[PDB]
């Protein structure tokens, strides 16, 4: 059976980019083929330079997004160098069976194995590494990213009309726990292993230290910016392997939001903030309507504002009164 | 266009209560004109006389509830008299554009603006002050309040059938970061910018000294107890513009629930509990059946009993011993 | 009326087990007969050894599932005997009036009393002890359980087609806040009156000292287990009195989620991670299509793994390599 099906090789793009696909399968179900390379990596997730021994999938955090339909058969390539140094596996939230795929993808550094799935349920779904014992420490250190399995008609609406983007963006958020000394000094390690004893205190205190996007505060600004035009259709992915957010487009909103991601459900309308539990990932889309910078934020503005949970949307197009306007601008009265 | 339009002017009434309007549109649309004014001041917060400079909308901690129909133009005119020490502006997340107006309303102390936008999407949403870099500053300080933007056929049940409300309440929820000594005693400040550099520090250990209703512990409470009659159909509209509630009638349900409070989707129905999302305003129809008094709270009961975010519903009616009664009273055995 | 109608008395089961119950109603509506008496006892949580004073129904934390159908009579008897040494009450989400009954079960030791109530609503509901002042104390101690009432013609999936379990289960999550030294380690009292002035402390930090599943870490593991086949359609009840938990079954789904407990909503489809808010009870249904061990975890993978939020499925049968297989078995390359 699976000896006959057409196969594909696909090369993955670093996040907040998402690989070329098609919405709506234009072939029937295929076995897609990925590779992914782990790399335990320090990673500066600060202006101050609070530097962090990253283990990542593919070189970045989040690791990238893989997309596939309905009744693909998913096969990983995954490789563990010898230059790493810890024990690392992969489980798909996509995938039924030997917990997520976790306890046939053991890999000590210098290893590989390929694994095969099929993806039953259609949705966007989190993966991440779960190494027996050490499952927390793996996830907030970076070690997550997350698949979209597209319906093989693509995405509908609340009324079973096709709803079909323009672009698409993938944003991860990632939790971090770093060490403090007594003053509140972020603690800095040689190797990753002489950071686990005090990591597993610092998760246990279930304060992080630093919320981000893409890897560090920052990361979706400036020259970084998401960018859109007055007109475009947008789908933005987000995932949060350990923890809660509600994503919020500040002078937007999510027209037609999955919050736990899953495209059987109709979509919830005109959302201002959607919450996404810890262990999902969910999708938004959305039209603009005006020109200008958006802030993306999670909601809880403390871990927005001060611990680096926002990033930024740069929208080219002409301004709608209609929609809004300054009719009196800030004066002496 | 809107110069063809009627207007009328609304003034508004003090929290929990809400200003006159009509849940079904007699009208065609209107711009709908409204006036608040910023006041910076010392309110107390508990028991013990703990004291914070709360940033306020119209003087109420939450800001007044705004009540128009879908497709109205909302006509804010917004004042920062020159009694206050810091810039303001607002964010409306019923609007589209301008970081929901907020780059457009930046005043001064001494200023003011008037700022227009079209309510296109029917729900509760939350407005706040958003100044660039003091974001979670203002809006924890209580500087936050909800618009309410009905469908011009008013409300509607889970098959489209009509939902009449007797009464509407408007309940605000505040979580407050007081920053306290070494020994646990809230600090006390001369003026807003005194407590800034703490205010800062105490926000990102991310846990509330206090979480209330209606800007105080026991606002809700005794004679301030929120009234119905068994046999009234009650709406209350709930806000949290930082962080995650999750509302509960003790004796109660939430007959209709739009949790996330948007009225083009259906309602939960049957709610024990609902998540209402940090940034987000909610609200629960319920029909009162029994009487007597009903605790309304958050239900992680340790920010409900011992933080403060508990308030109380006073029935009157005659008791039904069908739904519930005492067969065997309290007695030795 | 009442007088007229047929009595039934049930025996209850200590949880993850549930009594004996017929899922779709054979019988007209009845008076069912439950008797709980409480229990203040010592219980040991963790590997450790450290011990707290649990205030149970019953003898076990969670307190047992209750089964009845939409339109039954819930009669209880509440004995609080002479050997314990506080107040305490019973709160029913499931029903309408006297703070769900709270007000009209107030026994001291060597009381009891018996309430009757209408289950008008159909879905999973938490219980609960609640004493004037001393709430959120009971609850955090163990004092908690859960109700479920059934619609008369049993569950029903989104199109209103039959859903009938094979096996149904019952886990309550419980946040507890032991109290600690300078150093860290948990403090022991003589009797449960001692630990109060602590217990209180301990609480405001918000933050749980341990979170676990049917009263202790690891007590859904080992020979504890919970079993299944595959084939069989399992239905996992879960509730979480004071605090929210996102259930997620790793290496299978939800098919069909309830996240909020509530049968006349129609279920979410193909969950991969679900919230449920503190204060309620919600329920996931899942066919089982792979054999192995399954962890069912809190997916904030730190309140999980180093906090002991985290139970084991068994499951026998045959392995299917069409959903998944290890095309290449970990090797050095
Ligand atoms: O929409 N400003 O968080
Ligand atoms: O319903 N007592 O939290
Ligand atoms: O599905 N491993 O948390
Ligand atoms: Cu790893
Ligand atoms: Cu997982
Ligand atoms: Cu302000
Ligand atoms: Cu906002
Ligand atoms: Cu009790
Ligand atoms: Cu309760």
């Amino acid at each position: 059976d699976i000896s006959t099906l057409p196969r594909v090789k696909v090369d993955l793009v670093k996040p907040p980019f998402v690989h070329a696909h098609d919405q709506v399968a234009k072939t029937g179900p295929r076995v897609v083929e990925f590779t992914m390379t782990i790399e335990e990596k320090k990673l500066v997730i600060d202006r101050e330079g609070t530097e962090i021994h990253a283990m990542t999938f593919n070189g970045s955090v989040p690791g990238p997004l893989m997309v596939v339909h309905e009744n693909d058969y998913v096969e990983l390539r995954l490789i563990n160098p010898d230059t790493n140094t810890l024990l690392h596996n992969i489980d798909f939230h996509a995938a039924t069976g030997a917990l997520g795929g976790g306890a046939l993808t053991q890999v000590n550094p210098g290893e590989e194995t390929t694994l095969r799935f099929k993806a039953t349920k259609p949705g966007v779904f989190v993966y991440h590494c779960a190494p027996e014992g050490m499952v927390p420490w793996h996830v907030t250190s970076g070690m997550n990213g997350a698949i979209m399995v597209l319906p093989r008609d693509g995405l509908k609406d609340e009324k079973g009309q096709p709803l079909t983007y323009d672009k698409i963006y993938y944003v991860g958020e990632q939790d971090f726990y770093v060490p403090k000394d007594e003053a509140g000094n972020y603690k800095k390690y040689e190797t990753p292993g002489e950071a686990y004893e005090d990591a597993v205190k610092a998760m246990r205190t279930l304060t992080p230290t630093h919320i981000v996007f893409n890897g560090a505060v920052g990361a979706l600004t400036g020259d970084h910016a998401l960018t859109a035009a007055v007109g475009e259709r947008v789908l933005v992915v987000h995932s949060q392997a350990n923890r809660d957010t509600r994503p919020h487009l500040i002078g937007g909103h999510g027209d037609y939001v999955w919050a736990t991601g899953k495209f059987r459900n109709p979509p919830d309308l005109d959302q201002e903030t959607w919450l996404i539990p810890g262990g999902t990932a969910g999708a938004a889309f959305y039209t603009f309507r005006q020109p200008g910078v958006y802030a993306y934020v999670n909601h809880n503005l403390i871990e927005a504002f001060e611990l680096g949970a926002a990033g930024h949307f740069k929208v080219t197009g002409e301004w709608n009164d209609d929609l809004m306007t300054s009719v009196v601008k800030p004066a002496s009265m």
